[PDB]
């Protein structure tokens, strides 16, 4: 909910492209507890707009299917921070990224900093390197995480 | 990484599942997952075998489970009486406060493993969680759950 893990000098234009949710963590297990859990979403693609906003494509397990969801994150006065505008979450924090291999982000509901925090380690390819996971664990150190998930059922998907 | 000198009759009683971890996300996937079980009581028999009482989620109700595990040639290792080849490994315990164990199954195409950090009372514990995580370092775990006490 704290820790200056904020990303400095973030060029939102360079994170365009598809990504796979490699790992995710929450401070309240109820959030990711199941495929049906609310924050159990899989980032499909990040698409920046000319105005500086962020279009996020997500897949959600939904009644046996795979509902495609699109969230528009709006840039704020602070770079690396975007408003969601979802009903459960309201903020998006880019913690770190090399633009080329990994990307770290959390969604928050500023109003309930305590437990609404959800972070994900995103990767460019469905392959896998231990680098992305090292960085991610480093960021969660000072965070009240109570559930942690690591994926290998593959990004190709075994959970749609 | 088993514990040597385990005196099974000592771990008798009520325990609380403080934390769990599994190699497969499906194992603890949802409060209804198959190994998403909460230890309720440990019951050592005079002969040296072990009875485990669990709390699971079946038919919207938290039903009690009862596993029977028999001794092996190795202390701290128990053969579960089930069709699926199952063993229970007690990695470490201080008897008075916490206990760490894993549950295996060699009938799976690959490996299916789950471990829990148990505590004697409804209280979180920094020593317990610390031990637990260093014990998992050499195991391929893909999911970790930590509680604030409940079920």
């Amino acid at each position: 909910l704290i820790v200056t893990q904020t990303m400095k000098g973030l060029d939102i234009q360079k994170v365009a492209g598809t990504w796979y949710s490699l790992a995710m963590a929450a401070s309240d297990i109820s959030l990711l507890d199941a495929q049906s859990a609310p924050l159990r979403v899989y980032v499909e693609e990040l698409k920046p707009t000319p105005e500086g906003d962020l279009e996020i494509l997500l897949q959600k397990w939904e009644n046996d299917e795979c509902a495609q969801k699109k969230i528009i994150a709006e840039k704020t006065k602070i770079p690396a921070v975007f408003k969601i505008d979802a009903l459960n979450e309201n903020k998006v924090l880019v913690l770190d990224t090399d633009y080329k291999k990994y990307l770290l982000f959390c969604m928050e509901n500023s109003a309930e900093p305590e437990q609404s925090l959800v972070c994900q380690c995103l990767v460019r390819t469905p392959e896998v390197d231990d680098e992305a996971l090292e960085k991610f664990d480093k960021a969660l150190k000072a965070l009240p995480m109570h559930i942690r998930l690591s994926f290998n059922p593959t990004q190709l998907e075994e959970q749609c």
